[PDB]
């Protein structure tokens, strides 16, 4: 598993580091999207948050209670290239402004558990 997830990141890992070099076909950026996804949810185990990366996946994590009826829910969405680098660490939550969309309290949290996988 940690070794398939290595491998489907290094696949795209030329064009995470350079996005002129060649785009991935659409089956390399969903199994490195989809695999870098579920290492969080194993690294976080939990349900308070979820981090949404169409059209490839969703995942829940980090442990705690389900969030108060009347208040946001817990997610973090945004597009595959921009969770790669979240997710690899070329790129700092706390930086990726707009292209990165958060509600809920502990949402910012998912800052904690990353990056799962550095190249």
């Amino acid at each position: 598993d940690p070794a398939k997830t290595l491998e489907a990141v290094s696949a795209v890992a030329d064009w995470l580091r350079d996005p002129q070099r060649e785009s991935p076909a659409r089956a390399q950026l969903a199994e490195a999207v989809r695999l870098t996804a579920r290492t969080l949810a194993a690294v976080a185990p939990g349900a308070s948050v979820e981090v949404r990366v169409p059209p490839f996946v969703a995942v829940q994590c980090i442990s705690g209670p389900k969030h108060t009826r009347g208040t946001p829910p817990n997610v973090v969405e945004t597009d595959a290239r921009t969770w790669l680098l979240l997710a690899t660490g070329l790129l700092d939550i706390a930086d990726a402004g707009a292209s990165v969309q958060m509600s809920g309290s502990r949402a910012a949290e998912v800052a904690h558990w990353l990056p799962v996988v550095r190249i």
